[PDB]
């Protein structure tokens, strides 16, 4: 509910308590940076850079993180195609539909699944450039998974070549799979078993395991 | 296949060519810190230290690691009783007997089973006394199992405190069981579901299972 201000716009960052330990160096490293990223037109939109702070983190149990957003009409939430038009959100809603036996469905949010918070290792790009806003960031980006690493039990990046050594360059013991990036050559990802992975993962951890036909909309 | 010599009892050390990349850092850390070791009666004797360094590992998928030998009578085969009468052995073919169904047999050994590779962590004690030589072992341990995690697929670790910030200091991408102890009080261990769970996390990697009941002497 607590909220504090940057100079740069989007101005005001709200966010949830679990974030506080973290906040303070995040208006530093940000003023530094923020100029350079709001230069060019972003995904998301600056107004929706930080919106999931707001995502409690003491629930979360699984962290289900992707590189940067969507080159276009990235919402603020990370993988969240509201219409159901992306790739990547289409691809990952396939692979559950195959693993839970779901098969009527119109879309598929990861943002509303018990224990689950989906992310973004970059919080913006330059509209239509992928990884385009990488330097800016980085250590933004290195601060935040910390501070998500040290609630959730699993961290689960998507993409071999994005996550090649920043997981490791992370420095947290957190367990960690690196899977195939939907978009991955030869129907990579479509072999990808992670999601199966993760709940065998976190009855080793004495957590329940995640309901991940949840994210299903109907 | 080859041999290397040290300053120190063994004073020769037969490996596998899958160790090589190892070795001469092993030849360095060892004749360092042998005198520390070789000051007090060890189990294993000394002859006994390196007898593991034999066994290939690009064919192997399993490490089953405890913290260090038998305080007593150890073969320098991890895990290994001749006569089958250390409780760590009889409580790990116990456990065994209860998944395959296998009811009668005489003994069990970890280092005759395809896949898998039964690993002290430390690789000696002074007699009788548990984990007394594990600051000696230390930069060795490190090593050695930083190149069986390059190979394996599953690190099964038994002993809740034994290996608490040993799996802290992963720096591996190593699926990692760390389970309770043979030894354990309120029969945790007979209630511990590791050894089914391996096969089950083998599978999703797409590896073969291991076969269990090959471990069973009659």
């Amino acid at each position: 509910m607590n909220s504090v201000t940057v100079s740069h716009a989007p101005y005001t960052i709200t966010y949830h308590n679990d974030w506080e330990p973290v906040m303070s160096q995040l208006v530093e490293f940000y003023n530094e940076v923020a100029s350079w990223l709001l230069r060019d037109e972003t995904s998301p939109i600056p107004d929706k850079f930080f919106i999931q702070l707001k995502q409690p983190l003491r629930n979360k149990r699984v962290c289900v993180c992707g590189i940067d957003p969507y080159p276009k009409d990235g919402t603020g939430v990370p993988f969240e195609s509201p219409n159901f038009t992306k790739k990547s959100i289409k691809e990952i809603a396939s692979s559950i539909s195959r693993l839970t036996g779901v098969i009527d469905y119109k879309g598929y949010n990861l943002n509303i699944i018990d224990g689950v918070i989906p992310w973004n290792y970059y919080l913006s790009c330059k509209l239509g450039e992928t990884k385009s806003h990488a330097i800016y960031w980085d250590k933004i980006s290195k601060l935040l998974l910390q501070h998500i690493t040290k609630h959730v039990s699993v961290l689960y990046c998507l993409g071999k070549t994005d996550f090649s050594n920043i997981r490791a360059k992370l420095e947290s013991p957190v367990t960690t799979i690196v899977g195939y990036h939907p978009a991955a050559r030869d129907r990579q990802f479509e072999k990808d078993r992670s999601f199966e992975i993760i709940n065998v993962l976190l009855e080793l951890d004495n957590k329940a395991p995640i309901n991940w036909a949840q994210g299903f909309i109907y």
